């Protein structure tokens, strides 16, 4: 992928997020891109 996941943006990636955080897109499957 060009845009590589998420993770190039510098954000974080976890199993699961809470309405606390955010998420602009997935990380990976075992986890997803949140700040």
């Amino acid at each position: 992928n060009e845009p590589v996941s998420c993770i190039r943006n510098g954000g974080i990636c976890q199993y699961r997020c809470i309405g606390l955080r955010h998420k602009i897109g997935t990380c990976g499957s075992p986890f997803k891109c949140c700040k």
